[PDB]
C-alpha cells in the first residue's frame, strides 16, 4: 500500500488513495468535478485541492455543469476574494469553461461519461504496475483526449493533468499488483 500511494503518510492523501484513486467512475456529473478539481493541481500539492474540496463545491454549485456553465466574470471576481479556494483567476474560470464544454459535448455526443470512457474502449486500462517506478506521467491517449477537449473549451487540462485524471477516474488502473486498493478488472 505504502509504495503504491507514493510514500505519503497524511491520511487524508492516504483516504484519497484508497477510496477514489484508480477506482472506476463511471458518472458523468462526479467525472466532471474530478476532473476540475484536477485541473486546479499545477504548482500545488493535491492534498492542497483535498482539503479545500469542500470549499470548492460551494464556490461552483457543487460542480453541477448545468449551474457552473452560466457564470460569468462578475461570478470570478466574488470568487477571488471567496475563502479557502485557491485565488488563480485563470484557474477558476477554467471550471467555467469546462462546464461549457460538458454541454457542448453532451449535446454533440450524448453523455460526458460515455465520451470520456470511450478513450479506453468502455473498460478500464489495467497498467499492470508492480513497483512505483514503473510509472509514467503522460502518454498519447492522454494527449489526444486533452487536445479533444481543448475543441470543446476545456481550459487547464493539458496532457500530463489529463494523464493524471485518467488514472485518478480508475480509466486507468496505476495501482500496484499487490495494493490493497487495486481494483479487480473483468
Ligand atoms: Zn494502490
Amino acid at each position: 500500500m505504502n509504495e503504491c500511494a507514493f510514500g505519503t503518510k497524511d491520511p487524508v492523501y492516504l483516504n484519497y488513495h484508497d477510496h477514489v484513486w484508480g477506482q472506476p467512475l463511471y458518472d458523468s456529473k462526479a467525472l466532471f468535478k474530478l476532473l476540475a478539481l484536477q485541473s486546479q493541481h499545477a504548482g500545488l500539492s493535491w492534498l492542497t485541492i483535498l482539503k479545500k474540496k469542500e470549499a470548492y463545491e460551494e464556490a461552483f454549485y457543487d460542480f453541477e455543469p448545468e449551474k457552473v456553465a452560466q457564470m460569468t466574470a462578475q461570478d470570478i471576481d466574488r470568487l477571488m476574494t471567496f475563502p479557502n479556494i485557491v485565488h488563480h483567476r485563470k484557474k477558476l474560470e477554467a471550471i467555467v469553461n469546462q462546464a461549457q464544454g460538458y454541454l457542448k459535448i453532451e449535446q454533440a455526443y450524448g453523455s460526458f461519461s460515455k465520451f470520456l470512457w470511450s478513450y479506453v474502449n468502455g473498460k478500464p486500462k489495467d497498467l499492470q504496475y508492480e513497483h512505483a517506478s514503473d510509472r509514467i506521467t503522460v502518454d498519447d491517449t492522454a494527449t489526444q483526449l486533452s487536445k479533444d477537449l481543448k475543441q470543446y473549451g476545456f481550459k487547464f487540462l493539458g496532457p500530463v493533468t489529463v494523464f493524471s485524471f485518467l488514472e485518478a477516474a480508475g480509466l486507468y488502473d496505476a495501482h500496484l499488483k499487490d495494493c490493497p486498493s487495486k481494483p479487480k478488472h473483468n
